[PDB]
């Protein structure tokens, strides 16, 4: 599912994530724009052979499990299949586990080269919120 921006943010806030570790909705926005351009079946190889899964590009060596990646722990005790729904719940429980992780959203790498800093509260502009 390819979610509007409205619509994930809305999704988003259902799920708690609106200030999530201090985090605003417009930082979750933001993070998943860039992560997956609002692509729930987004799926990315990394050179370490793990893959980034979902919404919110969740990666397989840490998190979930894909069955193909050395050293893999999936903390988040889910396949990595499961990130890639049209219904977010299991991406976003597993991204509230990887924000208090302890280095907070620079778990997104995209979120940390192009949304920290910035004004990412024009990413929920407009929405019925």
């Amino acid at each position: 599912k390819v979610f509007g921006r409205c619509e994930l943010a809305a999704a988003m806030k259902r799920h708690g994530l609106d200030n999530y570790r201090g985090y605003s909705l417009g930082n979750w926005v933001c993070a998943a724009k860039f992560e997956s351009n609002f692509n729930t079946q987004a799926t990315n190889r990394n050179t370490d052979g793990s893959t980034d899964y979902g919404i919110l590009q969740i990666n397989s060596r840490w998190w979930c499990n894909d069955g193909r990646t050395p050293g893999s722990r999936n903390l988040c005790n889910i396949p990595c299949s499961a990130l890639l729904s049209s219904d977010i719940t299991a991406s976003v429980n597993c991204a509230k586990k990887i924000v208090s992780d302890g280095n907070g959203m620079n778990a997104w790498v995209a979120w940390r080269n192009r949304c920290k800093g910035t004004d990412v509260q024009a990413w929920i502009r407009g929405c019925r919120l």
